[PDB]
């Protein structure tokens, strides 16, 4: 059966300890779990040059886990690394980023479900794709921001999830997911943010989603003029968020402008 395996991108302030969690299954629904075996662990040190460095081995627990702390001798400078994580019993790997930012750190978060899709509520395995979101989120990246993708949907669902991102050309994130366990993705979601800004402390300076992500954006204490939302409900939206009636591509024409708040 097919290796399912995953890891989250992980997101850490300088001088922080620095640790990369994945999860090794097997099978579509993860009908197999992956325990009590090795997972060798490889980072780019330098991030162009193509070269893996061994960085150390954990084993997974019953419910398929890995968590590995980079040792303090090895911790990486301000940057984004490529990650592999590799099992040694049949080479099956995983893969995601280290990013390392320093204090204070300015991000963009942008819940892509029914927000990047052409529909607001309805997602199977490939939709389409909402027009002008791309360069919204490519507006925000070469404006200096670093920018967080956050997702509804279980890890489980990574690999067709980040093809899909990469499929339409969006601009490489910090890609995060629900665990497959609980089934509340709104606190999921909102938990993570606050990871964000209370942990790493990142300064989240604006949020775009659908109408479900306004509570998530009011949790972390963003304000209004930064909840930038899609949907329909005009005067309910207007009043909590400020709403895109016209869509993404009358939005970037305004934060070209610099006429967005």
């Amino acid at each position: 059966v097919t290796s399912n395996h995953r890891a989250s991108d992980t997101v850490v302030c300088e001088g922080r300890p620095q640790v990369l969690n994945g999860r090794f299954m097997y099978g579509p629904l993860d009908v197999v779990t992956l325990t009590g075996e090795k997972v060798d662990v490889y980072v780019m040190t330098q991030p162009l040059s193509g070269k893996w460095i061994h960085f150390g081995t954990e084993v997974t627990n019953s419910s398929g886990r890995l968590t590995f702390p980079v040792p303090s001798e090895r911790a990486l400078g301000i940057g984004v690394y490529p990650v592999r994580m590799v099992v040694r019993g049949d080479h099956t790997y995983a893969e995601c980023c280290l990013t390392v930012v320093s204090r204070g750190t300015e991000a963009v978060v942008f819940s892509i479900d029914g927000s990047f899709t052409a529909s607001v509520s309805i997602m199977g395995s490939d939709p389409k794709v909402r027009a002008g979101a791309v360069d919204v989120v490519r507006h925000w990246q070469d404006s200096g921001y670093l920018i967080v993708y956050v997702t509804g949907r279980p890890d489980m669902q990574k690999h067709r999830v980040v093809a899909w991102l990469s499929q339409h050309n969006f601009p490489h994130g910090v890609v995060s997911f629900c665990d497959g366990l609980t089934h509340d993705p709104l606190r999921q979601k909102a938990m993570f943010l606050q990871s964000l800004v209370q942990e790493v402390e990142l300064n989240i300076v604006a949020g775009y989603g659908s109408p479900k992500d306004v509570a998530v954006y009011a949790a972390l204490g963003l304000s209004p003029s930064q909840t930038y939302i899609v949907g329909r409900a005009v005067r309910k939206l207007q009043a909590q968020c400020q709403f895109l009636s016209d869509g993404y591509v009358a939005h970037l024409g305004q934060l070209e402008a610099g006429s967005h708040s």
